[PDB]
């Protein structure tokens, strides 16, 4: 499995608004396209106002395919338009599970 | 649930040695004491030679209790002695799951 | 005791405005809810325009309780609305006093 | 008052050894020379293996005077020789208390 | 050869808009003035929303000459006016090829 | 001598506008109040859009006195109002000359 | 094409030794396994003692295949043993060429 | 004029030893080769154990020429051998003086 850990830095104070809007308008579309949500968090220490998500993919090739499916989805584009102004900065990294890592 | 994400930066080239030694000598003790391993990874992008672990705790109080149980374990101390020289730097952060985050 | 050190990065030039507004409208509410202010500073070196605060808590559980009391306070919400635009970024960390640390 | 916040990054695993050695051999000398210890902590989040100290001075001039008194103390030099190998990196910053900050 | 690696951090979501506008209105002018484009990329990991460019110059003196030619070009100024609002931050570094580096 | 090195990060593209406005409206006032300008630069590598200034002071006490004189100057306040929107972030550090450092 | 940009931070002063040893003992093996070297540089500004390499791959899957071929090569392992002590830290990132990027 | 600002991070506690050794064995050679020392400092805030130097050059081409003269000097090589172990990390940046910057 290929694991992606994405971090968004949000405008101060906007985490609860973002998470509510995402759950109502973005989660079903994004999880439907990408396939395996492993975790979706907000920070309590370090930089505040971060939302951190982990996604599992069969391969980099499949991640590419699923991300393009999501990016072209008209309902996703609408949600990105409504939620995007809360996002100040985005980063991502690719991780490999150790053999004993769960699931 | 309270989620802890810990990062260790290891000496260059030492990730596979660390993961093999940990699986053989540290995993059963640490998972037994701490309770819920959510993920154990090594990095493929960004800073290389990172190992990243996520642990789930019922509360901060229980994390404190379980960490002291682990730190006082004589077999854990032995493993830390054998593996510790590979660790150059350590960081950790506390995270809260969004309501829709899995498990 | 559990010690929290919070840092806010403010818009350039806004420190004195923030501190005056906080002292007049936020301090009594926040200190009343959280309990033990250990220090409230602004930076003279490093990143300028930082305000740095240290708070002492009996436990993480009590910090959680007191923070929710503060966040739900209608007068606090009003102050956050008036002061919040000065805040560009927020971070926090948890610290433990050494046995010989004062108070 | 002028407040100094110093951070030392220690070798992984060495915090308890450093704090024990400092309390036994360095604290009385350093506090005697510098005058007002405001806090002495170790980190629980963020970079682990940090020790963080806050000192209060009447003025920068007096800080300079007291630091030179400490640096020239033969017993301090001995302690620095015994404890210094645990220190990997050091940083410091100067802070000013807000008018309502305690003490 | 002197190699310059420039990084622009763009507003979230704006990479494809920037690259399309640059290719249509800026590339021919900039490549014409500067001389040797070695690579023009956007990031897939790390900080997202980065565009990274590498340029090769005969010398620092020639880089200075060509950059002033570009900066004074009225069509370049127009493009910078239309594209500039997408750029949040800029950095650059100078690199020297190893003897075996290609071209 | 006590040396202060200040860095301002400016809005992309604004360095020449800032330097022209400062030279016309701020330099004589600021240099008159602070006393010894050692250098005033803009960056060519690293973070672009930085302006970096070095000031020499007889002592920290005199720096404090001169900075308050400048901050209270009505013409300085006017210039800060006109130039301030170009400044995104500010940092500063204190340095000590080596014995052989010039002047 | 998928582009990888790798950075190694070397022990101060060791860049020329590393590059000479690599050219003599590592380049033919590594380029033979990985396929397309796009650039191999050392830094002149920013962090000194960096070596920066860019590699082009048909796909992430092919990068994975070629990296495992290289890692299992006995002559590569020997070179890594002889050169590795110069490497203090390693990072990498994945990049996508813009449509107009050369080659 | 082209200005170079170099920073060395030294082993904790070694600044005074480095500066004494440099003044006795390196300064005359280095200043003789490079031409115009503008400042040589150690840090009092921020990262401690930094030495920061500013050098002025007629041009980048002349900086290149003078640096190669210095690097090939047998007495410089000897000094670098004796002082080099104190240096943990090195960085540099190029700066341009504003028109009103002194000298």
């Amino acid at each position: 499995m290929l694991v992606e850990q994405r971090t968004y830095w949000l405008k101060p104070g906007s985490v609860s608004t973002f998470l509510s809007l995402y759950e109502a308008e973005g989660l079903a579309i994004q999880a439907g396209a990408l396939g395996r949500l492993l975790g979706y968090y907000f920070s309590e220490t370090g930089d505040l106002n971060r939302v951190i998500q982990l996604w599992g993919f069969d391969s980099f090739e499949d991640r590419t395919r699923r991300k393009a499916i999501l990016s072209g989805n008209p309902q996703w584009k609408s949600f990105v338009g409504r939620a995007g102004s809360m996002i100040e900065r985005q980063s991502t990294e690719l991780l490999t599970p150790a053999p004993f890592s769960p699931v």
